[PDB]
């Protein structure tokens, strides 16, 4: 309803139309899985692993699962170098195996770098250069 | 060359420097987008550039096929059409099968005044932000 979540709104638009991952970032405490399933279709896979060390242990099982589907990685707020490095070992495999990958971050409210972990889970690098 | 805010770019530079994935450059119009994107050259590797923007579409295999184990720069989308920016997608989305760096630049009017646009049109995910409830 707000002017905030209008916003939102067409950040969720935007991804609908894509197959390559959504990343959701808000405040802990966030309806991070509500808004996760604005991209679920009905009928296909919803998989989230019951355990984080899944993400590293068994990546293969969790795409099967999920194929057609969105594999649903939590929130990585938390998430050891190691995980983070698991969920794009699963991203690089995930088109092929048609699974769509949505990832979150939390973060302290008040704004507290979610941003360093999200950074290294996107699919390219930004370098900005300053004015000379 | 020296700067606080050159330190910071080349901060940028190093920590992609360690990947394969496209690297996109951000800056005023009049920046030095070329010398910065050959910091990812290596010696002897080719370094490919479209000599007319519509190669980007029109010969994107060929262009992939020059630029093996080196870098396409795709130039700066800044007045780049649609069209073209979906044909730098394609390229980026078969740009490592053909072991290929892809680079690009976006220029924006000097100030610091929707790159923002074309370059999440080009990034390979999407960010939607939650705001605060309750």
């Amino acid at each position: 309803n707000s002017a905030a979540i209008q916003e939102m709104n067409r950040e969720v638009e935007a991804a609908a139309k894509r197959t390559s991952p959504v990343f959701l970032t808000g405040e802990a405490g966030s309806p991070f899985e509500t808004v996760a399933r604005y991209f679920h279709k009905n009928g296909t896979p919803w998989v989230s692993p019951a355990r984080v060390e899944y993400l590293i242990d068994m990546p293969m099982e969790l795409l099967q699962k999920a194929e057609g589907g969105v594999l649903y990685v939590g929130d990585i707020a938390q998430y050891s170098r190691n995980i983070q490095t698991g969920i794009t070992f699963i991203i690089g495999k995930a088109e092929r195996c048609r699974v769509r990958v949505i990832a979150s971050c939390s973060y302290a409210a008040g704004s507290d770098s979610c941003e360093e972990k999200l950074a290294g889970l996107f699919s390219e690098s930004v370098v900005r250069i300053p004015p000379l």
